[PDB]
């Protein structure tokens, strides 16, 4: 019933980013949020710690007009309270390492909707900042689009949440924090439903 | 109980590649296999068509020594029955479009273990070949590592298959065809087990 027992020692951390384009190498990271998870004594999964940041475009970054028009972000607005990617990621890694230790896990794994995209941007931001001992697995992820495809027959975030009986407010859809929170509740509902129906533990079916 | 109903019209196709390195843009594709899926009238999921190819390294391709040592592949061996990437993918795409049409789906979705890797490579190969109307979704995948994590609490292919009660022969682990077939069976047993436990369809829980 321990978190470290559930995914062979992977510590699931839910992540969402907003960006200034599709290229993780060249395009700015603009927002990032992170939610760690915990299991209670009965082995039920729920959100734990929540972090969120507006991120300043890195020096030399590209910004796609079409991307800014899509997500509504204006990185030039001095009232957005941006911090550096270094500051944002450094804080996330600190919280994540602490969770990993506390829970007895060995490595963090990113949980995200269409996880490749977010993984790519987070890793590149990590590399730009020269952060040491990145707690996240360098290529494994838990894509909630695929998990929802299985659990709920839906692959789009908003539709998956709806099918799962969750609220989803589209006016908040371009916010990394909102998306991260909805995805965390979504992931937990999928893991918990699996357990509740007798799919886990593997011994439970008998 | 229709395949097209199961994943909002995504036609799932299991894929595995073997490569001459980690870079999808610059490293050679060396093997690729593909297995389409079908559902019976009761809604159970199983393999349909199987394809497999040894792939000739594309002109200008990089080949990492460490990658060849890892997977045991020697691209210079004239007995390996290699075909061009164009030929391999053209034939896979043809089988896939036919399945999509036959089943009434709208697009194919790649099923693979650590699917981003395979997706990157397949997309790059399609692009090198100038293939039109790629049946596959440009970024969505069904990663079986993540699905196995949920279903079986395991993320490594061989361990996942074992936990699922499947055989897994490590001497065949570097073969795209073998990996694809194991991954197809794994995916199907995960989908089928969810249905049989009463997790699908969504209305089953109250009947
Ligand atoms: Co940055
Ligand atoms: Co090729
Ligand atoms: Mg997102
Ligand atoms: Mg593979």
């Amino acid at each position: 019933t321990g978190l470290c027992d559930r995914f062979r020692g992977f510590y699931p951390v839910v992540i969402d980013v907003e960006t200034a384009g599709f290229n993780a190498k060249t395009d700015a990271l603009l927002e990032i949020a992170a939610i760690t998870l915990k299991m209670d004594e009965q082995g039920w999964l729920m959100p734990d710690t929540t972090l969120h940041f507006h991120v300043e475009p890195f020096v030399g970054a590209n910004l796609q007009p079409e991307a800014l028009a899509f997500n509504g972000i204006d990185p030039n607005d001095p009232d957005r309270g941006a911090v550096s990617g270094y500051e944002a990621l450094h804080e996330i890694f600190k919280v994540v390492r602490k969770g990993i230790k506390a829970s007895g896990c060995n490595r963090a794994i990113m949980v995200a909707h269409n996880a490749n995209f977010d993984h790519s941007f987070m890793m590149a931001a990590a590399e730009r900042a020269s952060l040491k001992r990145n707690p996240f697995h360098p290529f494994a992820t838990f894509d909630t689009a695929a998990l929802a495809g299985l659990a709920l027959g839906q692959t789009v975030l908003s539709k998956a949440c709806q099918t799962a009986g969750m609220d989803f407010d589209s006016t908040q859809a371009h916010s990394a924090l909102y998306d991260t929170e909805r995805t965390a509740v979504l992931f937990c509902e999928i893991v918990n439903r699996w357990k509740r129906l007798g799919g886990w533990p593997l011994s439970a079916a008998e």
